[PDB]
């Protein structure tokens, strides 16, 4: 298991610096991936989102973005810190994370480099997730795996609205969701 | 593995006592937890849904509250009885046994302000899987007073359904746990 | 404990013709519990320029996988047999892959009629929305029925549906994880 420690520490930049707090959990069942995501925009544009004012704020990206060795690199809009293995030793703290098994998986979500015939759609996962847990402001969820250039590996959260909300944070409802990908020979 | 029973004998007092059987399946992949839930009601207010004449009649909540030992408490709207480790163990008791690293993460669950949607999981089940029969399925996370940790089942409707028995098609959900032992 | 297609797997389903269309489902067994994933690929075919315009009862696409006493699939699935198993190569103990049979069971017209049903209508069923091309615009609801099908042990049947008239449309719908539980039962009971 491999997360952002279920604690806050500000460790995600969207609009502004430390904007925002994405608890992000992946935990290894074997061949597939087990994924819980949270998203709270402390301060910044998406601290206030208004539509009447900010009409064009209605979508969020956040991007991590991995090695070969799948450590997250800097181009993420998520920080180094606080995003490790826990093991039961304080292993968070040390961050020699070089953890490649919890990655998106190549042959299944290649990089998108285009008979006629490759998948659109298999690296996309879209449902909707609920800002404060109130069904009025449904908010789409978008899941990209391996579609960023300059990576060998990257996740991409997108959030998107088209009812335009008045002076409203984005604290979203936690989602679960699978991938697949591991080392190959 | 933790679970009520894949099959039905009624465990849940919506309405009527012993009104209706709630399947929930908890196993632990290591800090994550994965489970199932589908819900019939079988007797009472909820076995022939009319809103065509009792409106009201359109929501349903159903709550497992939990202690230090991570034990389900007479408050919890499921009946006690067969709850536990799947077939094998199922009827030797989970009582002096603690059942903590089932129990959902308790540090996990504009300012330092904290989030309101971090305990939430909203999403749609479908009573008969017919699509038109749409119902939100809202889960909440430690949020009940009087209890160590707490998992609360929330079913709601906005359609008028003229005779319909609560029937709901299974919903899949994580969420983080706590795994000292 | 995993049992798939290829993650870039050879087209491996019939739908409308030979060798239709390409389906990637991984199920990965936690415990008592069996987390999937599915994907649907078109890629010859009907189903690979659906156009609602000139045919409009094409709304629907079926994929079956019926199994055994041993949980091995069978000529009768839509999912053709060569690829199947976990990243090694002989074949099939592929029971523990399926579908519990007490929250699934078999659908029987011997069911008591006071009101105890064993299991509810639905509860086997796991009806949810994907989108073609994660596009947003093309809605597509997913419908997972378990143990549904007859003259089989055990089954799965991915139907997938949409409402919106499409126009020259290729069947490629976003990935989806769900559960189902496991009949996985130590023969010796004690």
């Amino acid at each position: 298991t491999l997360w952002t420690t279920p604690d806050p520490s500000p460790n995600c930049t969207i609009d502004q610096e430390r904007d925002s707090k994405l608890t992000l959990v992946l935990t290894k069942c074997g061949s597939q991936i087990l994924a819980n995501v949270s998203l709270l925009v402390v301060k910044g544009k998406f601290s206030n989102i208004n539509n009447n004012t900010n009409p064009t704020d209605k979508k969020i990206t956040v991007k991590l973005l991995f090695n070969e060795k799948g450590v997250l690199m800097d181009s993420s809009t998520l920080k180094k810190e606080y995003w490790n293995y826990r093991n039961d030793n304080s292993t968070v703290s040390q961050a020699y994370d070089n953890a490649v098994p919890f990655m998106p998986n190549i042959k299944a979500y290649p990089k998108p480099t285009t008979e006629d015939k490759k998948s659109a759609a298999k690296r996309y996962i879209v449902s909707n997730v609920y800002i404060g847990g109130l069904p009025d402001k449904t908010v789409v969820i978008t899941i990209k795996f391996n579609a960023e250039t300059e990576c060998a590996y990257s996740i991409t959260f997108e959030f998107t609205w088209a009812k335009t909300f008045e002076d409203v944070q984005f604290d979203s409802s936690s989602f679960t969701f699978s991938y697949i990908a591991q080392e190959n020979e």
